């Protein structure tokens, strides 16, 4: 998966900061979001989220769509590692799961269940 925000920070610093942070806030799991290369959607002004572990995915969903400004009937869907995870998961257990070597969680998000 491509990430702006991994091209546009240095890997060392983006670890560093991972890494302080999950010492800083264990009840908080940094998450970087960013729109799937042409999604048929607006984007995010914000990249980068510290969300409380106990906030479940689809909870997160439903804040990302706020500030897309999606209306209800819109489709979204989230891609971690390819995946797209559940929205009864956790966003903490998404973390433990899947973050990357620079200790956050990457979430791309698109219109279309693949693409």
């Amino acid at each position: 998966m491509k990430f702006q925000y991994k091209e546009e920070h240095s890997f060392e610093k983006r670890k560093a900061e991972g890494e302080k942070i999950r010492r800083k806030y264990p009840d908080r799991v940094p998450v970087i979001v960013e729109k799937a290369p042409k999604a048929r959607l607006g984007d995010l002004d914000k990249k980068k989220y510290l969300v409380p572990s106990d906030l479940t995915v689809g909870q997160f969903y439903f804040l990302i769509r706020k500030r897309i400004h999606l209306r209800p009937e819109d489709a979204l869907f989230f891609f971690v590692n390819n995946v797209i995870p559940p929205t009864s998961a956790t966003m903490g257990s998404l973390y433990q799961e899947h973050h990357d070597e620079d200790f956050f969680l990457y979430i791309a998000f698109s219109d279309e269940n693949v693409y």
